[PDB]
């Protein structure tokens, strides 16, 4: 239910990063979460998701939207620090160095609106 910040410490988000490039070096540590005000799409089984580090942003967004199992007419956004990724046809690992926290994860955010 609540968010990963408030699952995990600081220190704890930084030492799973840290696994993860020890054990996953390839793969891009990212958190997928539902915007706090969204009521029409549902909420993902998972919210950590290792990407391998050529994936395209845009590949991203559709395979999210196939894991929330939607219908063709709802409406779906995977925002980066609240930029679209739709269109962004770029490798994850190309976002990574600026878009990530301080903590390692790169945090990612859906819902039904772009604002
Ligand atoms: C949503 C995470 C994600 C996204 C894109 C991906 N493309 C491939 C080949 C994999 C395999 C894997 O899971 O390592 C993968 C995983
Ligand atoms: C996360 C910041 C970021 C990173 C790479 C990007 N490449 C493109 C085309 C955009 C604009 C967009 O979002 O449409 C973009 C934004």
């Amino acid at each position: 239910d609540r968010p990963f910040k408030q699952r995990r410490s600081f220190a704890d988000r930084c030492k799973e990063v840290q696994q993860i490039r020890d054990q996953h070096p390839s793969k891009i540590p990212v958190i997928i979460e539902r915007y706090k005000g969204e009521k029409q799409l549902p909420v993902l089984d998972k919210t950590k998701f290792l990407v391998p580090d050529h994936v395209n942003m845009s590949e991203l967004v559709k395979i999210i939207r196939r894991r929330l199992q939607l219908n063709p007419t709802q409406a779906f956004f995977l925002l980066v620090n609240q930029h679209s990724m739709v269109s962004v046809s770029t490798p994850i690992a190309d976002i990574y160095e600026q878009e990530k926290d301080e903590d390692g994860f790169l945090y990612m955010v859906y819902a039904s609106q772009e604002t």
